[PDB]
């Protein structure tokens, strides 16, 4: 059966710490198992852009493979797998692959998000025919693809044109981080360029968000800072489109015929559009947003939807006030810049929240989250396992030596309800001496909480 | 269905050059695909000892995994997979894993050899409770295990005591290299120590084999060199047992109840016992023998069996006169030593024969074989893809830079009958900077023959 070992099924997508109390952390050493993530078979072949979802009954995984240089494009292929958590005699679980699908048909599917769905996986891709910058310069979004891969080896792929895309967008691509399936809804992260003179572009022209770190403020008048923040949404790198995060939401019930819906947040509540991830913990939804724009700290929002009688839906989001570690960036968008600027920079590094933030009783200031960061303010280098509070890092554990190059990281934690062990898997693009750019490594760790 | 793409089914286990003529070769660049061989998930965790068999309808693979250093031994786990050859849009096939079995029960299965069998894989292991030297010092062979893994997810394991084992052997272990299934027979490579005072020990006491390289002889008298060669079979490292190669042959018909049989070759025809591989190409059988003893060149024998009235079977082998490249070794067992001396050294590097040697018409002096060697006479370093004639190397293609550490290599070639493409997969243990000692890398290349 396509189902996790029973000691994990009730420890998945849970808040591990409902204490609201203060805690100290220790991140254990990497636990050895056969990697479920395949490496390149050539020194110069490219494997990048991981997407991982651990669902209650199984997990889904995907990444992009190129038989050429990473910089080189042309077409690429997409490795997709699904499997379960299985306990080993070693004392810890292992990710056991049950199904593999290697999409190699010459269609250049990229920026793909995967989601765990009943009896399988759903992947959202766009078909790339040109440079990303050309994509934003143009007036027409690329082809949007939704593919369904089931345990019974059935694979179905559809082109979709979600409600709200045509006429409003220069491009749209998936947000690379995993999406979720909840309550007959399939929801993916997405982002792209909004045509500033379109209906949507005109309705959202005024909107902007300016997060402030009280412990490291940006000097200037509020109105100047505000207008700079508003203008950061229109980078010239992307042809001054309004770069916008959006949510692809699909009725699972009608997933074979539905064109889906594009639900767009208010930019009063969110930063410039970027890669992201949708999480469902307990039944509260969250959104990770990559810091591509000027704000260097970790972006995590509590979100909620209103699906209006199956009309045009809305989403409300609320920023969790996090400013602890900083992501690397280039130029005036580096990890040291805290001030409003037009930026296309940063790197994908998502958090796994160990605690609720807002709950029924109140707000938890003792919020904790874990992940892998890159210890540098400029360079993608020095991958470091971490646990972080809102204002400060609770614990740090470097992977590898100083000078080890690493890029994207995605983290998922789950609990063994049999022995109460808390496991975190840090999936990170790491530079390998022998295989193509970035062996994507799932390192599994036991997390000790006091 | 467990079956290779149709284009490769008639291109597997064939002599791809039946020309008997001279040829030139070019080894293509590595072709990128998702690796079917999982890596370690920890920087210092062990992954070693690959065994690979490509059958007409599918392939079988296994290697050993330890959550500790390679040197420290407590227990290990055994990764097993099976799958098919599938064509990609990239222009070349890919190894698609269809079933994974991770044997992790705390039993230390070691030196395992895998074989492709109908609807699955068969693996021959021994359970290691102690040092190999302790094994040879003792009087009792370790536990011999035979495990059957089928596509229908059934896995069956038996302890076996092959005919001829009890009382005649101090130890026996599998050859590591893959075994084969042919004519209702399952045949694995094996080796171990023979008790010199036993029946087998006294019957084989006179036997020895002393190969000579005509272009690089060992200077000295025949009689003295001969007794030195006889004495090389009894290393004090292995407690002066007679170190002996053998074949585990099993009736597939009765595979659930049979105890199997040990068929032991005459040491007049073969060197000191070691790791090895059984090949079936066309319908003739070959045996690769690791050069653990003093002879530094590549050992490949044409072999044939006589199964006498289901009584005690016999095996005849005939050395193919190869002296071209040399394997690395230590001390007076290095790649430069051509003279009989007690050695326990060398490394596993198996050849794939592209041409028949002996045929009905005669013997092919234009014999060619391909594989991966280590360019050093002392150190396991500088992995190099090669095609070799009997006396000389036809072509060389280094993997990586100078100083790259590599150990065991196993090579398999097959032909696409659709476009006549010849593919060779060189599976090698390579030192990785991020994962535990020995990312086992399957590098696939197209071989050009003129
Ligand atoms: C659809 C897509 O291309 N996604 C890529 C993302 C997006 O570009 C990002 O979310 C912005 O929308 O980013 C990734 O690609 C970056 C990577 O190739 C690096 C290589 O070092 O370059 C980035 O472009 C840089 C460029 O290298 C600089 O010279 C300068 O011009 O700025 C641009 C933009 O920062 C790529 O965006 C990524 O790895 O970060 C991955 C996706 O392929
Ligand atoms: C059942 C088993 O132990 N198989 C191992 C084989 C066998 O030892 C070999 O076929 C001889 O029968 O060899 C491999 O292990 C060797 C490896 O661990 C190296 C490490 O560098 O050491 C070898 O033992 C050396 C020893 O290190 C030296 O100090 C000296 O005493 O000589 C001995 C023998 O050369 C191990 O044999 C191997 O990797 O080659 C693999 C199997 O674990
Ligand atoms: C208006 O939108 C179109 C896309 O149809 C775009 O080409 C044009 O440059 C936009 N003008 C401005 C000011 O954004
Ligand atoms: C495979 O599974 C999906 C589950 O939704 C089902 O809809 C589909 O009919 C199945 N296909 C086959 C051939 O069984
Ligand atoms: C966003 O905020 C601006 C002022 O900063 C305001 O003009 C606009 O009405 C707001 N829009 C929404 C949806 O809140
Ligand atoms: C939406 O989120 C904002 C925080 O950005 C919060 O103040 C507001 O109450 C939420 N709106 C609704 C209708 O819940
Ligand atoms: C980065 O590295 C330095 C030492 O190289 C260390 O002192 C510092 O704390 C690290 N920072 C983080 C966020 O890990
Ligand atoms: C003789 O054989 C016995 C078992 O029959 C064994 O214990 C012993 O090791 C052998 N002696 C030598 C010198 O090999
Ligand atoms: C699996 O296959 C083997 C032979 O291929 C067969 O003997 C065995 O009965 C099968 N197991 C099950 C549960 O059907
Ligand atoms: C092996 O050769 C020896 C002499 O070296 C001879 O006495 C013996 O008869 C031969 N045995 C076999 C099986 O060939
Ligand atoms: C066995 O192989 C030998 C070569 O070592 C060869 O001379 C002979 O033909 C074979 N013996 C038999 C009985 O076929
Ligand atoms: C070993 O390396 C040297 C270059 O350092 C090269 O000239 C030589 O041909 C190589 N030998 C083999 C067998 O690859």
């Amino acid at each position: 059966p396509l189902v996790n070992d029973l000691r994990f099924i009730n420890g998945i997508n849970k808040f591990i710490i409902e204490d609201y109390a203060t805690h100290d952390f220790s991140i254990g050493h990497p636990l050895n198992m056969p990697s479920f993530i395949p490496t390149a078979t050539s020194p110069n072949g490219c494997t990048r852009i991981p997407s991982f979802s651990l669902g209650k009954t199984h997990w889904c995984y995907t990444h992009n493979v190129i038989n050429a240089n990473c910089k080189d494009h042309t077409s690429s292929n997409q490795y997709i797998s699904m499997g379960i958590l299985v306990q080993t005699a070693s004392g810890y679980p292992m990710f056991k692959t049950l199904k593999i699908q290697y999409l190699s048909d010459g269609l250049n599917r990229k920026s793909c998000s995967i989601a765990t769905v009943p009896d399988g996986c759903a992947m959202y891709c766009y078909v790339s025919t040109q440079l990303e910058t050309d994509d934003y310069a143009g007036s027409s979004p690329p082809t949007q693809k939704l593919t369904l891969l089931f345990y019974n080896d059935t694979v179905t792929e559809r082109t979709i044109s979600p409600t709200g895309l045509e006429g409003n967008w220069a491009t749209l691509v998936p947000g690379v981080g995993s999406g979720i399936y909840f309550e007959n809804k399939l929801i993916f992260p997405a982002y792209g360029g909004v045509l500033p003179n379109s209906t949507l572009g005109v309705k959202s022209a005024r909107e902007f968000f300016r997060p402030v770190n009280p412990y490291n403020p940006c000097s200037g008048p509020q109105q100047d800072l505000d207008q700079r923040a508003l203008r950061s949404y229109f980078p010239s790198y992307f042809s001054n489109r309004r770069v916008q995060s959006a949510f692809l939401v699909c009725a699972w019930n009608q997933i074979l015929v539905t064109n889906c819906e594009l639900v767009v947040p208010s930019n009063n509540q969110t930063l410039m559009g970027a890669e992201g991830r949708v999480l469902l913990i307990n039944n509260r939804l969250l959104y990770y947003q990559r810091s591509t724009s000027w704000w260097p700290y970790e972006l995590l929002y509590e979100i909620s939807f209103t699906f209006t009688n199956s009309g045009q839906s809305s989403v409300n989001m609320s920023w969790i006030p996090i400013y602890s570690f900083t992501r690397p960036g280039s130029g005036n968008c580096s990890g040291e810049n805290v001030c409003p600027t037009a930026c296309v920079s940063g790197v994908y590094l998502d958090p796994w929240p160990l605690t609720p933030y807002s709950h029924q009783s109140g707000i938890n200031r003792n919020f904790y989250f874990t992940g892998a960061l890159l210890n540098s303010s400029t360079t993608r280098v020095n991958p470091t396992l971490y646990v972080s509070a809102l204002n400060n890092l609770k614990v740090l554990a470097p992977y590898g030596n100083q000078g080890l190059f690493a890029s994207y990281t995605t983290t998922t934690c789950f609990q063994d309800t049999g022995d109460a062990s808390v496991y975190c898997v840090y999936i990170m693009e790491l530079a390998s001496n022998i295989v193509g750019e970035f062996q994507i490594l799932p390192v599994l760790t036991r997390l000790t909480i006091t």
